[PDB]
């Protein structure tokens, strides 16, 4: 760590504080996470160093010293949450929403092809640069897939597609799709929009660990009401990302081929830094 000069505290993460720092050896400005250590951890994290892709924030170095673990990452200057908040009066233009969605699907398609899932996508860990890029980082209950909320412990890559669908909707409407403040409030916010799931639409749902037959029965709403002026291609894609049954939920790879991306481009955002 004497090889790192802390510049400022970036965040108070899930497993430790994150600082903007300078690597004194290379001169590079990096994001440094101090984890608050298991050997099983070292090996798992050491693998993620290899997982390199333009839409995944790079793990540059893993430093294990004095029974402490420091993870050093590529640094980006802004997160999607900040940008969403800054774009709130006007909205993010559709071409940039589409670009960001496309890129995140590429990142996910890459990760998922290596059997690695994110598990906790949210605007706060999606990072953007001045080039029009958006990147997955860390690779709130608002973005949690229903199978996680229903107690499935062996969930799949589909959980990330759900979270991204929630983020897509939020970019479009400038409001969170399912802003729950408890696990059951989250689940019931989902049910009140998409309908209480049953064995017809989600085979196996009634045997999920935390499923209760006493769940109230709500009817499904029209997507046109849920994500207004989003066009039919967008709503079609969103509907497939938000399928209850994780086995019917669209994959990242299939999503990339959806007609919504027929005219995708890569605009440059206006970033105030
Ligand atoms: C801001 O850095 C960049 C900006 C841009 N735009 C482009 C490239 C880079 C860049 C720079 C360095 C590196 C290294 C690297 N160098 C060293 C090292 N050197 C450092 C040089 N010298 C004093 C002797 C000791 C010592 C130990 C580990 C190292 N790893 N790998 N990849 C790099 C990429
Ligand atoms: C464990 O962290 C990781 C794990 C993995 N596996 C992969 C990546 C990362 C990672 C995380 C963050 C960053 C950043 C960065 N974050 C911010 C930032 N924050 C404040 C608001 N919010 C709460 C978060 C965003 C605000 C301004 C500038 C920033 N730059 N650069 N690189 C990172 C790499």
């Amino acid at each position: 760590m004497e090889n790192f000069q802390k510049v400022e505290k970036i965040g108070e993460g899930t497993y430790g504080v994150v600082y903007k720092a300078r690597n004194k050896l290379t001169g590079e400005v990096v994001a440094l996470k101090k984890i608050r250590v298991p050997s099983t951890a070292i090996r798992e994290i050491s693998l993620l160093k290899e997982l390199n892709h333009p839409n995944i924030v790079k793990l540059l170095d893993v430093i294990h010293t004095e029974n402490k673990l420091y993870l050093v990452f590529e640094f980006l200057h802004q997160d999607l949450k900040k940008f969403m908040d800054a774009s709130a009066l006007t909205g993010i233009p559709l071409p940039l929403i589409k670009s960001y969605l496309f890129q995140l699907l590429q990142g996910l398609a890459f990760c998922h092809s290596h059997r690695v899932l994110h598990r906790d996508l949210k605007p706060q860990n999606l990072l953007i640069n001045t080039e029009g890029a958006i990147k997955l980082a860390d690779f709130t209950l608002w973005y949690r897939a229903p199978e996680i909320l229903l107690g499935c412990k062996y969930y799949s890559t589909a959980v990330d597609i759900w979270s991204l669908g929630c983020i897509f909707a939020e970019m479009v409407t400038r409001r969170a799709l399912f802003p729950g403040d408890s696990e059951i409030d989250q689940l019931f916010r989902i049910f009140r929009t998409l309908g209480t799931p049953d064995e017809v639409v989600w085979p196996g749902v009634t045997s999920m660990p935390d499923y209760k037959p006493s769940f109230p029965k709500w009817a499904r709403q029209d997507f046109s009401k849920v994500v207004p002026p989003l066009d039919e291609d967008g709503r079609s894609l969103l509907s497939q990302m938000l399928h209850y049954d994780p086995n019917k939920r669209i994959s990242a790879k299939a999503a990339l081929a959806h007609p919504f991306f027929q005219d995708v481009t890569k605009p440059v955002p206006h970033l105030r830094l």
